[PDB]
């Protein structure tokens, strides 16, 4: 989510700016693959969202493609999903979302709208490994 | 003084910080020493202030150690300047000039105090040089 991202400095050009907490709900997946379904609504994988499916490590790669989607219109659709936290969840779990330059009203950064039509595809397979983003 | 000091940004583990600007009465100081007297009064080294001596470079050293003063107690005495002009000017070129952790209640820092003690020294003799501060 964009509140288990720790900032440690506002300046650019420094070294380390953003780490990663909260593992609560961290576990292994080697190669078989995860049944159980956990994770904050409105920030799961589709996958996630259903209970009879068995994802792998590609389902955490959504979640990023949402953080990124938050921080380039400045959590625009967190401020919304307030009000209606149903129609969050499932938009967040169907994949039917705004363009992000459209509605929110942001300048263009087409190198990584591109990532945010991919890293959320309905399909794991499709969506770009952790090591690619 | 502490307003021709630019501040390019507020991240100490920077490269570049602080700049000099306004060259408007820098001159040629070879060896022969200077005649002319100005400077902004409340800024000026004793030499500078009276008009009857040809000073050096290292009159510039003493309004650095007032610089260095402003600095360690945030500008206390900037602040009083304002309301006694004439106490300033007097105070300034005269030395004699309060303990900065006394009045202005800061946390001590004995090792630029000293400087504080040494660069506001009546005989320009006596203060130490730019490259050896």
């Amino acid at each position: 989510k964009p509140h288990n991202v720790l900032l440690f400095t506002l300046y650019p050009n420094a070294a380390i700016i953003a780490k990663i907490a909260d593992y609560g709900i961290a576990q292994y997946c080697c190669r078989m693959g995860i049944k159980t379904s956990e994770g904050t609504p409105g920030f799961r994988a589709p996958e996630v969202a259903r209970g009879n499916v068995i994802y792998n490590q590609q389902a955490d790669v959504y979640s990023f493609g949402l953080l990124l989607y938050d921080i380039l219109t400045t959590g625009g659709r967190i401020v919304e999903g307030l009000k209606f936290p149903n129609e969050f969840d499932e938009l967040e779990i169907q994949g039917k979302l705004p363009d992000p330059v459209k509605e929110y009203g942001c300048a263009p950064w087409p190198m990584v709208e591109k990532l945010i039509k991919q890293c959320l595809k309905e399909n794991p397979q499709e969506r770009p490994t952790s090591a690619q983003v």
